[PDB]
């Protein structure tokens, strides 16, 4: 239900400012935060730690279903906590994200993770950051937002990320490399291409706090 535990979903491609919009909404409203991309990686990090069979789906399903994960965000930085440990950096490595795509291939694991993500919906409220948040995870959410951006913009954001991790990147290689996913019919559509991220946040906040209150 809308009051009890409202959900604001934020859907879009990677590299559009979704992460940043969500951390900011979550700290402006003091709400819980679900980061969908990260949850698949935490599951795969949980799978590597407890070193379990990444075929057969039999062991990943209950892991997923009760995954001990929470997302805390203070002062703009995402803190990811698995079974107590801060695993923020651990879930960013390439091996982790390749085992996440391996788990993500079994439907029953996807359905398990879907139920785990719904269970994030609590008081006072949830900011849900993903791809299908407003269309599949929380189709009845009071506030849905779709945050798009051009391939160049997204390429640019990715370049800086890759460079921050240490790789040297070619912008034109990346752009071309980058060059389902749909707004929900009741999504507020924003484009961070020629808009500052502060403008996006302020429009998002104002939009949410006009529906919810």
């Amino acid at each position: 239900m809308t009051a009890i535990a409202p959900v604001i979903t934020v859907d879009g491609p990677s590299g559009a400012g979704k992460g940043t919009l969500c951390k900011a909404l979550a700290e402006s409203l003091n709400w819980r935060l679900l980061d969908s991309g990260a949850i698949y990686r935490v599951l795969a990090l949980a799978a590597l730690h407890h070193q379990v069979d990444i075929s057969t789906e039999e062991a990943l399903v209950p892991l997923a279903a009760h995954l001990d994960v929470r997302f805390v965000s203070q002062n703009g930085q995402l803190q990811v906590i698995l079974e107590g440990e801060d695993v923020s950096n651990e879930i960013r490595t390439e091996t982790v994200g390749n085992t996440a795509s391996q788990a993500a291939a079994f439907p029953r694991v996807r359905e398990a993770l879907l139920r785990r993500q719904r269970a994030f919906r609590e008081a006072p409220g949830l900011i849900a950051d993903g791809r299908d948040m407003g269309t599949i995870v929380f189709p009845d959410a009071p506030v849905k937002i779709f945050l798009d951006a051009s391939s160049q913009e997204r390429a640019h954001r990715r370049m800086l990320q890759l460079q921050e991790r240490g790789f040297n990147v070619n912008f034109e290689r990346l752009l071309a490399e980058i060059q389902p996913l749909v707004p929900a019919a009741d999504a507020l559509v924003l484009d961070s291409t020629s808009m500052s991220i502060e403008q996006v946040i302020e429009q998002a906040l104002a939009y949410a706090q006009r529906i919810l209150a």
